[PDB]
């Protein structure tokens, strides 16, 4: 007599990373980092027309 | 804790200029210049078919 048990594959799964600059919804803003946000307290964007 | 508050931006707009003569109302018309229109009383243009 000889029964085994075995294992017949073992598949793993790649995680895909967006880069968010890459799609076309970037079009939609203009990215700037400001590392001092947190230092920061009102921001203010000034308009004349 | 340090903290500000930033001017992040100002945006202006250009008035912009329009000449009568870049225009198609430009060809339903004669223009003239006539600086003597104040000093004038009655003008007349005739016509014979």
């Amino acid at each position: 007599d000889v029964e085994f048990d075995a294992l017949l594959g073992s598949y793993c799964n790649t995680l895909s990373l967006v880069r968010f600059l890459e799609l076309g919804l970037s079009v939609a803003c203009v990215c700037t980092k400001f590392p001092e946000l947190a230092y920061m307290n009102e921001g203010r964007v000034q308009f004349e027309v």
